[PDB]
């Protein structure tokens, strides 16, 4: 007498396994919102030199003459790269002979410049305030953006990796509505710190939390369903970030503050924390450990929930003994890592799979949290990059059994990594055509997400197959953390950031097709 004869005696597919998806996909829109929020509360707005010619009214009323904001605009600051008054510098002395047009304005010394010493001025017109405007993170402070992102990035690793334990020894759900309440907790707290670091690492908590419920949103999902429901439930659940992103878009074109959008975003968990306690235990997890009493409760309660009390009526503890000696070790567990990279058949297609799943964070990671460069209406890129997703996510599925298995993954990141490719190639004069090659690069990253899900489970032995896939999720994870700091190599050129971010995913899916 297995588990799945009880759940399909209970009743696998009736109403309550609809309800429990409703309330578990429910907080994944907000979970995206999280984790890409970094794009717009740390958005760059254009700055300019603080001048005291200019931005005091105390000078404003002893300047002889009436000259205009651009003439002394033009004699206080350099002209930049773009023929823009350059950022990060200012004439200490103000130089009168500028306005004369009799002279080539060329032969400016930069001992003649002094760092901005009297803090800069920033333009308010798309944004309030964000964390570069409140702590200046300009000009020598421009790299720590990627230091803060990869710190959540690494903060999501490490809260996957301890409430995948918490997880595995304590339960799903008690450690589900505590990641909510760690969550509603820590978000509130970063919403108010003065400090960068403090702010950074209440951020790493936030991210370490979203990990773990994340987790054990999907492995509560997973295990409460029979097994020919599953897929159905993983593609709503890949849906519910496209969902997420949108509600980003959304969320973030309604609020311009960034103290009150991290509020805003981090105030429903505390409502999901409050009714996540009526939800059902996983009976599968009871039955393991030993508690037989409570599983064969929520059993009864699941049961009733179906409408099926007839059936409800005639479980017993012998039955669920049963099942629970019938539960497969995990005592191979140990050894299953060995395994994977020391058998030579099993090697080649371990390493493989790894740089399938570590493309996809390296390249997806480094861009979607970079919409400033790619474009003027971050608003409207940033739901354009959820909207795209699902005719590809669903598009994918029919070209599963058509074209076959082998050919599925060279497709799915050859052509989304020569669309940023050909980004660079483009004239910068056409916006238009520039802006909808990188939507489809982004966006067509989605479907090799889901793909590779179902790919890596085939291929592995069923002994190893779980081991398998763990290790594909700690090289996603961990190629993210390294995505956010390829950006610093701007500095040698704008082209080299996209040149990396393209070429990566192209080797990946050409070495993809000998597996
Ligand atoms: C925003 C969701 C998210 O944040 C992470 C941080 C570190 C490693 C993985 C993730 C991660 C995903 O898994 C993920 C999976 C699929 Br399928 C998607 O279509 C999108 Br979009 C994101």
């Amino acid at each position: 007498m297995a588990f799945p004869e009880l759940l399909d005696r209970v009743g696998g597919r009736g109403r309550f396994q609809l309800l429990q998806a409703v309330a578990l996909v429910t907080p994944i829109l907000w979970v995206t919102t999280q984790s890409m929020l970094e794009n717009f509360s740390a958005a760059v707005p254009h700055h300019r030199c603080w001048v005291p010619l200019l931005d005091n009214s105390t000078s404003q009323a002893s300047i002889p003459g009436d000259f205009g904001r651009d003439v002394l605009l033009a004699v206080s600051i350099p002209p930049g790269p773009d023929q823009r008054p350059h950022q990060c510098l200012r004439f200490r002395q103000p130089q009168w002979q500028l306005i004369e047009s009799n002279t080539t304005a060329t032969n400016w010394s930069d001992a003649d410049t002094e760092p901005c010493e009297d803090g800069w001025v920033y333009d308010h017109s798309t944004f309030r305030s964000t964390i570069v405007t409140t702590w200046d993170l300009v000009c020598d402070s421009q790299a720590l953006r990627p230091m803060a992102q990869s710190i959540f990035l690494a903060g999501i690793l490490v809260g996957a990796a301890v409430c995948g334990h918490a997880s595995d020894r304590f339960g799903r759900r008690r450690v589900l509505t505590w990641s909510y309440l760690l969550v509603s907790v820590s978000g509130t707290i970063a919403a108010l710190m003065p400090t960068f670091p403090l702010y950074c690492l209440f951020r790493f908590l936030v991210a370490s939390a979203v990990a773990g419920v994340m987790m054990n949103t999907a492995s509560l999902l997973m295990e409460w369903t029979s097994a020919q429901a599953g897929p159905l439930m993983m593609t709503l659940n890949a849906l519910g970030f496209s969902f997420g992103q949108v509600l980003t878009g959304s969320v973030a074109y309604g609020v311009r503050s960034w103290r009150m959008l991290q509020l805003a975003v981090s105030a429903p968990f505390f409502l999901f924390f409050v009714y996540s306690w009526w939800l059902p235990e996983s009976a599968r997890w009871l039955i393991t450990v030993g508690r037989l009493d409570q599983s064969l409760r929520e059993l009864q309660r699941v049961a009733a929930v179906n409408r099926r009390k007839a059936e409800a009526d005639t479980l017993t503890v012998e039955v669920l003994r049963s099942a629970m000696q019938e539960e497969p070790n995990g005592n191979q567990a140990g050894a299953r890592l060995g395994t994977l990279l020391h058998t030579p058949g099993l090697r080649l297609r371990t390493f493989i799979s790894m740089l399938c799943w570590f493309a996809f964070g390296f390249t997806f990671f480094g861009l979607a949290l970079d919409l400033q460069a790619l474009g003027s209406n971050i608003f409207l890129l940033q739901a354009l990059i959820g909207i795209v997703d699902l005719p590809v996510k669903m598009g994918s599925l029919l070209l599963l059994s058509r074209l076959g298995r082998r050919l599925c993954q060279a497709s799915s990141l050859v052509l989304p990594g020569l669309c940023i490719l050909a980004n660079i190639l483009v004239p910068r004069e056409m916006g238009i055509l520039r802006s909808s090659l990188a939507v489809l690069g982004l966006g067509s990253l989605g479907a090799a997400f889901t793909c590779v899900t179902i790919f890596s489970s085939e291929l592995f032995p069923t002994v190893i197959r779980m081991t398998a896939v763990g290790l594909g999720q700690v090289a996603a994870r961990g190629g993210a953390i390294l995505g956010p700091l390829v950006r610093l190599l701007g500095v040698y050129g704008s082209w080299l950031p996209l040149l990396v971010y393209g070429v990566v995913p192209v080797l990946s899916g050409l070495a993809a097709l000998l597996l």
